């Protein structure tokens, strides 16, 4: 039943990945393994070729990514061998060190022991292992909204934030067997951050803003041939829209355009003035710069845009079938400005894949 | 066959259409005489009352369009009675001033005599009343490319632009047993054009960009209760974004945005600047001042979603279903600062409706 489930998917990746691996001769003799393997203990264990092949599937067949002209260099790490939380804990401070690499980011993919039963081996409960708290009482708002129910958590296990708008959460993920998770602090020398200053206005740096260099995605499920690999965080670097149009813009997250709109001078009393447009490319263009002037990586929406033209044809000319979500591929700054807008996407799921799970706490 | 679809289409027209109207009791009797109309005659004609509200439920159901909250104050102007070329024209020629109104801009939509066997009575070949002539030989590009094919139609027909960038094209319709069309300038007295000018940036008018008042759509197909107006231009007024973010900037029209970067004083090297971001927001600025200084109705995106999320929340008390296409409601400009942005909607078509049709010439 399961079994069944398992061996088709597992079929239909080994033929794919080794087609593509120039290794097709032997995928009869591997399917023949895994068909045993599965027959005999219920799972099969991939290669360290295939797994680091299905991650950079995976990444390619996303279709709300737009970053994905770079799939085929995700650095995959096989961490399939910890047993221990102190393991993993060490494994997601490497992630964190090397994925920053001083500034130069490189993409990259923690791969933690796969759901044996539907059973996890370990659970991640961060969203990023990097994200600032969030708190929210009696009319008082600090730090980042969407982190208030993760924060709680983390409050009801002992953690306790200094209640900056920039606490930054601990580690949190449980092992099994564990009635609880466990949290770690994170040591404040692995984490990048870049202060946001404007390039034309000095007083922009009154607005005391700042984000993180690297967004690690730590809750979403790898799956790869039937067995899903439901912690496995990854990180690209950001796009530049992701922190000025929506981490620092949205009302329900930081909702700093008005406070924008004062350092730069204009007001903000008339929708026709377009003074949130105008604070949005401001905040835009300070956020590109800083991230810049400190030597952390980012693209900006127009050159991510015409990298993923880029993808485009490199998956036509690959004889391969290009997959997208228009609603997520388009930036949320002038996106009749790039190619993306005015063509249509196939929305279909292929696998290898990233998959959302539901939240163990919550 | 055909008089079945008819009919099936009519008994949910006109249901619904009393229904909202109140008149539920006539509904049997209504019914009854247009199936003997039906059955006799092969079509049937709509009562006046029913033929506005028809008009407005279609605006109403229109899952692209933002600017539904007003789709109850629509003007509707019925032409049923025109039989001449003449009276077409003089009836697009009222229609341009009423809906004109000195810049307070009526949405009116005025109705000619539908089709009959899928024959048209009038075929209109504009795609907008008022609109400019596209030119493109031998490297030499002028005025608007997306009217490259109708102006090269008119001028097969003995019309001749100008060749300024803001040519108007002529009126171009066929009636009924004609092989051709006819044309007919456009009295300048009717038409209103705005210059393009900016609050703050003087030079801004050495771009001399202008655009015309009102958009009045004439090549859309309005279908209530099976019968096909296919002549039935209409119109509200711009909101912002369409002349500022698109008709003036996409680059497949007036492509204008390294022209607006110069006059605002920034360069256009570097994808990191924004710059296109930033001449895209002080543009639509300049587009929004331009109209409200010459007292000629429009809409910033901004106040055009505010409505539409009332609209939103009348369909809801009054028990109807919302359908809409977020693809298309959310604006080019800042689309995630609009509650739009953040929402989903279902793209279901509901009848009452405008359709797109075949182009008569191409
Ligand atoms: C190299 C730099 C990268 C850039 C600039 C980039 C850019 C983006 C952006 C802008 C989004 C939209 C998310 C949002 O709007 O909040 C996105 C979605 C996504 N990216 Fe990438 N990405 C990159 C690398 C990666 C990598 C390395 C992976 C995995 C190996 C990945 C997998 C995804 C997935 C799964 C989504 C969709 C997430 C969801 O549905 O919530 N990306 N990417
Ligand atoms: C009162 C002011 C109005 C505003 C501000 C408005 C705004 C808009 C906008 C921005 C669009 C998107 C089109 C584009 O992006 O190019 C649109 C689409 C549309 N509007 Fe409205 N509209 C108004 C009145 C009307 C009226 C009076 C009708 C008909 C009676 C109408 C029917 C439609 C239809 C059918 C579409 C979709 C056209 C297509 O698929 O190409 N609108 N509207
Ligand atoms: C809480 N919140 C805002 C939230 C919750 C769940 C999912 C998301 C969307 N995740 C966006 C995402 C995923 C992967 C990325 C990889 C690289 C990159 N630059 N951005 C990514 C953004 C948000
Ligand atoms: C040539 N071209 C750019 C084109 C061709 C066919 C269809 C369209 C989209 N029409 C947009 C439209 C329709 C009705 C409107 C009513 C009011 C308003 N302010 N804008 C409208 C825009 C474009
Ligand atoms: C195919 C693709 O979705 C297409 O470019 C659409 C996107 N949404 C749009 N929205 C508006 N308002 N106008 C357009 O022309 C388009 N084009
Ligand atoms: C439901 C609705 O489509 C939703 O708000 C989407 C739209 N597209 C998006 N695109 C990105 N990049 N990020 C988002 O959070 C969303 N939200
Ligand atoms: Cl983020
Ligand atoms: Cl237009």
């Amino acid at each position: 039943e399961e079994k069944e489930i398992l061996w088709n998917e597992a079929k239909a990746f080994i033929a794919a990945c080794y087609q593509e691996l120039g290794k097709a001769a032997e995928v009869k003799d591997r399917l023949a393994d895994i068909k045993s393997e599965i027959d005999l203990t219920g799972s099969y264990v991939h290669t360290k070729e295939e797994l680091e092949h299905g991650a950079k599937m995976a990444w390619r067949n996303s279709n709300r990514c737009i970053g994905r002209l770079f799939w085929n260099s995700l650095n995959v790490i096989d961490r399939r061998d910890v047993r221990t939380k102190e393991e993993v804990r060490d494994a997601l401070f490497h992630h964190i060190e090397t994925a920053t690499n001083n500034g130069k980011i490189r993409p990259t993919i923690t791969i933690f022991p796969p759901e044996e039963k539907g059973e996890k081996q370990v659970e991640i409960w961060n969203h990023q292992l990097i994200r600032y708290a969030g708190y929210e009482s009696d009319g008082e708002r600090i730090g980042d909204p969407a982190s208030c129910s993760l924060t709680a958590a983390c409050e009801e296990l002992g953690w306790r934030g200094e209640r900056t708008d920039f606490d930054l959460l601990p580690l949190i993920f449980r092992m099994k067997g564990d009635e609880q998770p466990v949290w770690y602090e994170l040591p404040r020398s692995l984490v990048i951050e870049v202060p946001i200053t404007h390039p034309d206005i000095e007083a922009f740096s009154d607005l005391e803003l700042k984000w993180y260099g690297v967004p690690i995605i730590s809750d979403m499920k790898l799956e790869v041939g039937g067995i899903h690999y439901n912690a496995a965080p990854f990180n690209g670097w950001y796009m530049g829209t992701e922190i000025g149009a929506r981490n620092l813009a949205d009302e329900k997250r930081y909702d700093k355009l008005k406070k924008v709109a004062s350092v730069i001078g204009i007001a903000a009393d008339y929708n026709t003035d377009l003074w949130k447009d105008q604070a949005l490319v401001e905040l835009n263009k300070a956020v590109l710069h800083s991230y810049k002037k400190q030597g952390v990586s980012i693209v900006d929406h127009h050159t991510a845009a015409s990298q993923f033209k880029r993808f485009e044809e490199q998956a036509e000319e690959a004889g391969r079938k290009l997959t997208g979500d228009w609603t997520w591929l388009i930036p949320p700054i002038s996106p009749a400005a790039t190619h993306i807008f005015h063509r249509s996407y196939d929305n279909s799921i292929v696998k290898p894949n990233y998959f959302y799970q539901d939240k163990p706490y919550e």
